[PDB]
């Protein structure tokens, strides 16, 4: 399947890091870090034009959660949301936990990826 | 089909840090933001205790270059690196870059997920 869940949202890259920041917050999610990919190129000198950021969020719980159950899921941790501008237009998307953790040939642990994925995908819906 | 690459050191976990570090310089790779999940978590008071601390590092040049070529591999950016131990013996491990672009369809951009692959990879061979 679709391994990215995609939205469309009609803020601009700013507002759209910020109401994201407070939809993940409504849910326990927290951004551990935020990185300007296209900043980090363009300064580079490289060309890379198009406006994207890249968050890793964490809901402590969760983590502790899926890394109790298997040590690998660490090498998925944590969780990724990209913002970016294409076409004039905000997108808000994400690698579903879901497909990365299926790679893992683990059952159980595919299934708690699948409420993590859950509240993310309300998260992002939250800022449509 | 393992989704991961990861080698067994013989160096303690701040040691193995420092010569990934190192490592990934040499190969052009910078360490864009690390953090220990262990720390957090029991910061947070939950009950997780095996070593363990994420990299996000990134080689500018690559990134431009897989970026170019697909937008949606910004979900999988930076690339990832783990080192952490188990039953006393320090690791290093990368979920791989064409197992992950490889849920993308997409030939050409697993052609240089795997050059980027076999260049992290060497990076982690080298500490070992
Ligand atoms: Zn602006
Ligand atoms: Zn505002
Ligand atoms: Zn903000
Ligand atoms: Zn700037
Ligand atoms: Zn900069
Ligand atoms: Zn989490
Ligand atoms: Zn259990
Ligand atoms: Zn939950
Ligand atoms: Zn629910
Ligand atoms: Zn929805
Ligand atoms: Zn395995
Ligand atoms: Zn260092
Ligand atoms: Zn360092
Ligand atoms: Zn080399
Ligand atoms: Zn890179
Ligand atoms: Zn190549
Ligand atoms: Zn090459």
């Amino acid at each position: 399947a679709m391994f990215h869940y995609t939205v469309d949202v009609s803020t601009g890259m700013n507002e759209t890091i910020e109401r994201l920041e407070e939809s993940l917050k409504q849910e326990g999610f927290g951004v551990l870090w935020q990185f300007s990919v296209t900043e980090k190129l363009q300064e580079k000198g490289l060309d890379f034009s198009t406006p994207m950021v890249i968050l890793e969020v964490c809901n402590p719980q969760e983590a502790a959660r899926v890394l109790n159950e298997n040590l690998l899921v660490g090498y998925f941790l944590p969780c990724k949301l990209v913002v970016y501008q294409e076409n004039g237009t905000t997108k808000i998307g994400m690698p579903k936990p879901t497909m990365l953790v299926g790679m893992m040939n683990d059952p159980a642990l595919k299934e708690i990826a699948a409420d993590i994925e859950k509240r993310l995908a309300a998260c992002l819906d939250r800022c449509r």
